[PDB]
DNA sequence: TATACTTTGATTTTCTGCTGCAGGATGAAATCCCG
DNA sequence: CGGGATTTCATCCTGCAGCATCCCCGACCCGTATA
RNA sequence: GGCGCGUUUAUUACUUUGGAGCCAGUCCCAGCGACUAUGUCGUAUGGACGAAGCGCUUAUUUAUCGGCCGAUAAGUAAAACGCAUCAAAGUCCUGCAGCAGAAAAUCAAA
């Protein structure tokens, strides 16, 4: 009973059914196609197929990479054309990309103390429903609508929204007329590739791109204005030295607003060099706290123009390899007079202060831990200082060197053989790099002044000899089928793609994907019904509003028509090709969009380059439940975590009375531990778990959504959430995006919920999350007072105690917290409370949640899981928000904050009727 | 009893993945060549 | 002069919403051994 | 960790997550540790090599038993079957950015 299509059908069977409105609700297929290894997977079973099904039949094949490559250079072409349109013009492309109104009528008018940003900002009372005031700028009516007051309500030049349709592409370059002098479908394409479904589908891609371009630049451009406004407002960091007197100039001035791209490059550099000496001589040598003295913030979020401003810094690895030892083989006879050379005493500070020597690494926890090979060195070299100064040198270069020259034999001897050594070539740039820090110290001691140019030089190597052999090549290739329809004579297919589906012996399909991209006819149609053992080759073209298959008659043959046999499960074709409920053929659903992908999948039995075929039809929704359900005996409330996400508890509607997807963290740190033992070693990556973390979050958040859409349906209930602001997460050291889920369960629970019907108002409901997981389930803060008398405070619940015990790490550290509270109270105890941070060692030992699971609280002295008890207190605070009895009205009117209120609400109920 | 050592600040060079936004999920109608 | 291939052309969405919620680090980076 | 079966997720074969099944050694290269130190000994860290279910029918080869072949142990190869072995999920594309991971430099804090 707890499956997910079984829910689906208790909703959709018991009340009555709708047509969508506008639009529907958006799922997509994801077949693979069948090429030949799906066909060797199925000639190596126990039980054997009785028909073989298809085969790519490699001239369809030919002409996909035909096609896959020729639209990758035309979006590439045009892409291109339109970065040189924008960076000689940043206003004019913005204007061009704005949109048209709609049929509107004559509005309102504002010329008058009215402008622009860059021209009538004109109004209009638009939806009377419940929101108007739509400005709509005119002069083509570009729906300008902004102005967020604050110190100027000025309103933006371009529109709220970027379009997609607004430029009107199929005007331009694709038709044969309109000389502007790019034109990918007859000048890349090589006219072979018809001007009809290309350049329509081309132009939805490129068009959408630069419109998701523009749409986040503006905002950008926004709020880069705000940063450097308060940026501007923080240059106190000079009145501070003034006024300490003990730092003499920063001597640097900001840019202005950069706009550009290389300008937000100048102007960071800048923060960085005004940060860094922040950091260097005020937070470390005269030991200020962060929040005293603000630093200066970095301009983040800058979008750079899609896809033709990427880096492609591409290198070979034994070029670098032998650029790394010349330059290493060129210093060496200066390195020998130095180390040779100056004292005993300086030089010993050059082999401690610069890591050389090693510090601990003798806690043999059951042989010795490694060193970072510059340490090895360090051993060699006193090991060599021991047994035998100026001769030292010798001997560890020819060690060294030997070393080096077998670690390249065998990197050499591997690599052009079969495979990749994998590991070697990290320890090899590893004593490489520690060769190099070796020769430098000549510079870094006399001169330092071409020093950082050879270092910087040595760094971008060392970055290319680590990263360079793990970054992936390849993005994948993508072409649009941009609609099934029918033309307006009732006999041609426009955008020249369809679902086949011929017809196998006993009753079965073959479902295959036509495409005929070429510049001629080759499908034709009129209609059929029989269903014989033979190439019915149906159809399914969407004639007009209504749904229709037809009998398709073709042939194959090497000069256009793509066939691709698809391959999927029986649980894809029966949720939506053949669905009982909602079946094709008739209109309940209907396709609307295609693609098709060649990206990398991985494949075992080699590396991961194998790209794979995929197709991605996407389908939108006709039936849709009505919604006339109540939701009352209630109120579960889900509460949200990274330790154990969704507790679930549920209550009556009154309010008197799970943890799904327990064991979570523990899965995802075990891959990110994997990842890491591979990533120290072996410098990249082993592309093999490079999509198990997001595989697997993608597994808990689907199956946990299940179970939270299956609870709220069979017990008659209605989910409640906590405003948790979406984009949230903890963003700290430790802190992976992989356990950064509490929005991705609400977006997946309100996917399987527009889906199937519904909206947010009949299953899902949102509340505050103010003072939630903090008031107990029998009593009722954040305000604890230490304004309460050193030996010991009463609070205001009743009365308390002293004797605490605080648990302090981080190193090898407890406490008794008394004693330290003793001798941080000194005496008089006003100069200690003015003097310490010793609130702390109350709020450590006197809080909730010692350790993060469980509560403690202050008055009951009770013991809860604080996620159980977060969640009744959920769905409480539910229950206390639309619930008008005495307490809402106050902090609506203003009287009291959220706490008193809440608690005056909470324990007034927890008498009456315990909620 | 301090000097040796440890973790952590801030810049920087390379790669990776995962989320979080923004575009979207094109049918209808009208011209126009062409043999 | 109809068939088939190009060219244009354009469509809707209103909402109100206030400081903690996740985790945990700080705290003491001063401490701590130990030569 | 590696390698294979395949069931349920009310026409197909996809991408995944689980459960269960069987094998995880050799110093040949390299790493890393100790030093009797341009090397010797260890350590399975990485490449390379092999290890990767069982049972029932049918043809055979070897060893046992029987006075042309018959029945056992092992091995070969084939097809079909059974058991270990059992449940779930899928909304994608494009493009940027932001976080986090990983070493590696430089300048400092106590």
């Amino acid at each position: 009973e707890k499956r997910i299509n079984k829910i689906r059908k208790k909703l959709s069977a018991d009340n009555a059914t709708k047509p969508v409105s506008r639009s529907g609700p958006m799922k997509t297929l994801l077949v693979r196609v069948m090429t030949d290894d799906l066909k060797k997977r199925l000639e190596k079973r126990r039980k054997k197929p009785e028909v073989m099904p298809q085969v790519i039949s490699n001239n369809a094949a030919n002409n996909l990479r035909m096609l896959l490559d020729d639209y990758t250079k035309m979006k590439e072409a045009i892409l291109q054309v339109y970065w040189q349109e924008f960076k000689d013009d940043h206003v004019g492309l913005m204007c061009k990309f704005a949109q048209p109104a709609s049929x509107x009528x004559x509005x309102x008018x504002x010329x008058x103390x009215x402008x622009x940003x860059x021209x009538x900002x004109x109004x209009x009372x638009x939806x009377x429903x419940x929101x108007x005031x739509x400005x709509x700028x005119x002069x083509x009516x570009x729906x300008x609508x902004x102005x967020x007051x604050x110190x100027x309500x000025x309103x933006x030049x371009x529109x709220g929204k970027f379009g997609q349709r607004a430029l009107d592409f199929y005007s331009i370059h694709v038709t044969k007329e309109s000389t502007h002098p790019v034109k990918p479908l007859a000048q890349i394409a090589g006219n072979r590739y018809a001007s009809g479904p290309v350049g329509k589908a081309l132009s939805d891609a490129c068009m959408g791109t630069i419109a998701s371009f523009l749409s986040k630049y503006q905002d950008i451009i926004i709020e880069h204005q705000k940063v450097v406004k308060g940026n501007q407002k923080r240059l106190e960091s000079l009145r501070e030295l003034a006024g300490k007197e003990n730092l003499e100039y920063p001597s640097v001035t900001l840019p202005p607003q950069p706009h550009t791209k290389e300008g937000v490059d100048a102007y960071n550099e800048v923060i960085a060099r005004v940060r860094m000496w922040v950091n260097l001589n005020l937070w470390q040598k005269l030991k200020l706290s962060r929040d005293d003295a603000k630093p200066l913030l970095r301009l983040k979020g800058f979008p750079s123009f899609p896809v033709v401003e990427r880096r492609e810094n591409e290198v070979d690895w034994w070029n670098t390899i032998n650029e790394v030892k010349k330059l290493i083989d060129a210093k060496r006879d200066m390195g020998r007079v130095f180390w040779s050379g100056v004292t005993a005493e300086k030089r010993n500070t050059i082999l401690e202060g610069y890591n050389y020597l090693p510090n601990e690494n003798d806690h043999k926890k059951r042989e010795n831990p490694k060193k970072p090979a510059k340490r090895q060195f360090g051993d060699l070299l006193l090991y060599l200082e021991k047994k035998y100064w100026g001769k030292v040198f010798d001997e560890a270069w020819e060690r060294i060197d030997k070393k080096i020259a077998g670690l390249t034999s065998h990197i050499e001897r591997e690599e052009a053989r079969n495979a990749e050594d994998a590991q070697s070539k990290a320890v090899l740039t590893d004593w490489l790099r520690a060769k190099a820090s070796f020769v430098l110290e000549r510079l870094k001691e006399m001169d330092e002044k071409e020093f950082y140019a050879c270092e910087i030089q040595l760094q971008k190597w060392y970055g290319d000899l680590r990263g360079n052999p793990f970054a992936v090549e390849a993005e994948n290739r993508v072409v649009d089928i941009s609609g099934f329809s029918i033309g307006s004579d009732g006999h041609s297919i426009q955008y020249r793609n369809l679902l086949a589906w011929k017809y196998l012996e006993n009753g079965k399909r073959e479902f295959y994907l036509l495409m005929n991209y070429g510049k001629k006819g080759r499908i034709r149609f009129t209609d059929g019904t029989d269903i014989k053992k033979s190439g019915k080759w149906q159809g399914l073209l969407y004639g007009g509003g209504k749904a229709k298959v037809i009998d398709l008659t073709f042939d194959p043959d090497d000069e256009q028509l793509i066939i691709l046999p698809l391959a999927f499960g029986t649980r894809q074709g029966r949720e939506f090709i053949w669905n009982d409920l909602l079946s094709l053929e008739t209109g309940l659903i209907k396709l609307a969009n295609g693609r098709v992908i060649e990206k990398t999948i991985y494949n075992k039995k080699i590396g991961r380059d194998e790209p794979a075929l995929f197709v991605a039809l996407t389908f939108e929704r006709r039936e849709v439940v009505d919604p006339s359900n109540i939701k009352p005996v209630n109120l579960i409330g889900v509460a949200r975590g990274e330790n154990i996400p969704a507790v679930i508890a549920l209550t009556d509607p009154e309010g008197c009375p799970l943890r799904i997807g327990e064991g979570y963290k523990e899965k995802q740190r075990a891959i990110q531990a994997a990842k890491e033992v591979e990533q120290r070693r072996a410098g990249g990556y082993s592309r093999k778990f490079a999509s198990k973390s997001r595989n697997l979050a993608d597994d808990m958040v689907r199956n946990s959504a299940r179970d939270l859409f299956y609870h709220a349906v069979t017990h008659d209930a209605v989910l409640v959430f906590a405003n948790l602001s979406r984009g949230f997460g903890r963003q700290g050291k430790r802190t992976f995006m992989t356990e950064r889920q509490y929005t991705k369960m609400e977006d997946w629970l309100t996917a399987k919920l527009a889906y199937e019907g519904l909206t947010s108002k009949t299953y899902l409901s949102k509340t505050l999350a103010q003072y939630t997981s903090k008031t107990c389930s029998n009593c009722g803060x954040x305000x604890x007072x230490x304004x309460x008398x050193x030996x010991x405070x009463x609070x205001x619940x009743x009365x308390x105690x002293x004797x605490x015990x605080x648990x302090x790490x981080x190193x090898x550290x407890x406490x008794x917290x008394x004693x330290x509270x003793x001798x941080x109270x000194x005496x008089x105890x006003x100069x200690x409370x003015x003097x310490x941070x010793x609130x702390x060692x109350x709020x450590x030992r006197f809080s909730h949640r010692p350790v993060q699971e469980q509560f403690v609280c202050l008055d009951c002295g009770h013991e809860v899981h604080a996620a159980e008890q977060a969640a009744l207190n959920i769905a409480r605070s539910w229950l206390f928000l639309n619930s008008n009895s005495t307490e809402f009205k106050s902090y609506k009117s203003g009287k009291q904050p959220f706490v008193g209120a809440w608690q005056a609400f909470y324990k007034r109920r927890l008498k009456e009727v315990w909620k």
